[PDB]
């Protein structure tokens, strides 16, 4: 299942040959390829390797992403994570993940579970300057990819007029997955132009009534939230508007089935505690019931009465911006890897140069289940 | 764990030992006693023996009242169900599920997992005549406990105004589970002056329209819904009202955590398909969106304030009527044994000789759960 290259490497990071074994008989690490080069992607975590980790050879190790934790009441969640000591409040950018590192002579962009992107990696070039790659090689990247015209996300932060932008938030070190602390982070940032995400400026708990002044602006600014960390980046602590929780559901609600498990649940309890801990009530109370209501059932309702008739599948269309046909097709490939029914429904060139590609994405899987149950499917 | 005495009856139904030993380490089957008479419970499956199955003896065995496939879509559902055939269609009443069965010389009643209700049976007598099981030694009567005043339930029917009441839906035979034809069913309970659920008529799909109609009337007056058999009690399936959904997500949220896995997600999975197949559109759908956001958000934030102060737990009153205050007693030591926090509250006689007990029943995983997240606690 997986080459004894590897297995050798692993057995090199001190792991156990029998863990190894384990491992690779269940598919916790998985062989892939990018551009003819072979890698090794832990789907699992395995002792101090995380998950979405890739092995390129005994040098180019990229860490998996460490999960943040979140907290859903802001006032006692900053009491606990970080006492009246300060910390960093940054912008919670809704996009996806990338980690982009040097990999021999290519600079290459990883996803969360450790797929080389091959869109992310044709477009890097427009964000980041290679420079900071010729002086740090061991250094890896770490941002969001946002934008209206992304291949993973269909929303968007609202000042993102177009294409899609590349948001720095950390820098780790090749193998070891150390994180530079926030400040030298911010210095290189400036030094090599490397655009960030938002940083707001440095809070504590005393500054509570502020950090809710700024909540209630990134809603009424469609925007997602903070990322709040200490400044050795040790303590991180993420926390998301009511907007970020109510149009997350009404995304979700046009497919409803198949997503993971208490996506639903885990928005609706944050939304009440936001209300609780606000002490919203009155009007203002009824409006997000409102809403709520209106992105539970509008979507699906919709959905539904979409495939009562007919054998067309729930669909998302989307748009990206590349500079070469060629990476079209690459995502095409990657996306059919990835088990997703994506094809293209249309093109364009733009006025720069690049092209415009239009995808359809058909969710056959939630179609089925909404569709036998509108044909009065009986079950338990 | 088990008795042999219990083992060898098993082995005589034709179960496998090898299979009779894994049940038993596993905890599949359970011993249980009842003022002073032990029997065998199944809290799983085991071949043709349903979960909820007890044994007392070879003869006295009561088959574990099977599941009740449901449907979303009801013209649909009929269809695929039915075709065009006849079926009965009873009231879906909303209270707890017993089977009423003579054991020895004793009536006893049990839920639905196997457990005997030292409440139910207590109280049986003044719904049942006894005359039935004097005549039928090895029919076991199935029906619903419902009203304001259960032990197991905070909601009820609307036209049971006070105390509780019992409604037959099926007479089953002894071990074999075997079910009576609508018509001899329905004829054993006029016979005995058995209260039966309301049986609203014999239909077809051809009268899709008049069962709508049927819905929109039940869900107005606050009712459960139907549920549809064949005459032979073969095919049964069973559909709610919007009613029924929406009030049951008003009683959970005020808990929330520790529900059953899908308690609101299948809900407002029904609501949307009621809606769907309804064609309900304009002010009419927003005001089931409102009640929808109203539902899953007040009683939860209303817990959420509740439990930011103080140290008691999210809690539910509930009162039932005894005739004598040993069976209170019973009922708490039974409480306990199903893991539940419940003790008396309150204690009134009433004017015709009857105790109301009033019962507090806590919450205190829930209440752990939604404590600690007020209080800050951060998680992946
Ligand atoms: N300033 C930021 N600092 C760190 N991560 C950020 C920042 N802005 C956006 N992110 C993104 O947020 C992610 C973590 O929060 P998010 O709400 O997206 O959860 P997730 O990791 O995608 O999923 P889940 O909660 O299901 O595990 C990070 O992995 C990163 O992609
Ligand atoms: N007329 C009726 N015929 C049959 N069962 C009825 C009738 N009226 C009420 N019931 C009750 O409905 C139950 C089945 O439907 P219900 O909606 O209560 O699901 P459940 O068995 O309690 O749970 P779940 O769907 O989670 O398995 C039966 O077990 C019985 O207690
Ligand atoms: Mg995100
Ligand atoms: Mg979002
Ligand atoms: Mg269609
Ligand atoms: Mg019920
Ligand atoms: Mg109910
Ligand atoms: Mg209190
Ligand atoms: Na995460
Ligand atoms: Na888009
Ligand atoms: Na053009
Ligand atoms: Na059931
Ligand atoms: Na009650
Ligand atoms: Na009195």
């Amino acid at each position: 299942m997986v080459s004894s290259y590897f297995k050798g490497i692993l057995l090199n990071l001190g792991l156990d040959e029998e863990r190894i074994e384990v491992l690779e008989n269940k598919g916790g690490i998985v062989e892939d390829e990018f551009e003819g080069m072979r890698y090794l992607r832990l789907k699992d975590s395995a002792r101090s390797l995380r998950r979405g980790t890739v092995v390129f050879d005994e040098h180019n190790i990229i860490l998996g992403f460490p999960h943040i934790k979140r907290v859903v009441q802001l006032e006692n969640g900053i009491r606990r994570a970080f006492k009246r000591k300060p910390f960093y409040v940054e912008e919670a950018v809704d996009g996806y993940n990338v980690r982009v590192a040097k990999i021999g002579e290519k600079i290459l962009v990883f996803t969360r579970g450790g797929f080389v992107c091959p869109f992310t990696t044709e477009r890097i070039e427009d964000f980041i300057t290679l420079d900071f790659f010729k002086d740090y090689p061991n250094m890896v990247l770490c941002g969001e990819m946002a934008g209206p015209e992304s291949p993973y996300l269909v929303e968007g932060p609202p000042y993102v007029k177009e294409d899609i932008q590349f948001f720095l938030f950390d820098i780790q070190e090749k193998k070891t997955g150390r994180s530079l602390p926030v400040e030298e982070r911010l210095k290189l940032a400036e030094e090599y132009g490397i655009p960030s995400v938002e940083v707001f400026g440095l809070y504590d708990l005393s500054r509570i009534d502020e950090l809710h002044a700024l909540i209630d602006r990134l809603t009424k600014e469609k925007r997602e939230g903070i990322v709040m960390k200490s400044p050795d980046m040790k303590k991180i602590v993420k926390y998301v508007t009511p907007y970020a929780n109510i149009n997350d559901i009404k995304i979700g609600a046009r497919i409803f089935f198949d997503l993971p498990h208490g996506y639903f649940m885990q928005r609706i309890k944050r939304l009440a505690f936001y209300l609780a801990e606000r002490k919203i009530r009155g009007e203002e109370f009824d409006e997000y019931a409102r809403a709520l209501g209106k992105v539970l059932l509008e979507p699906f309702v919709e959905s539904i009465w979409d495939i009562s008739s007919g054998d067309d599948e729930i669909a998302e269309l989307f748009t990206v911006r590349v500079k070469k046909l060629e990476t079209a097709h690459k995502m095409v490939t990657h996306f059919e890897r990835l088990r997703l029914k994506i094809h293209i429904d249309d093109i364009e060139v733009l006025d720069n140069g690049y092209w415009r590609i239009t995808f359809k994405r058909v969710y056959p899987d939630a179609t089925k289940e909404m569709r036998e149950l509108w044909n009065g499917h009986a079950f338990v």
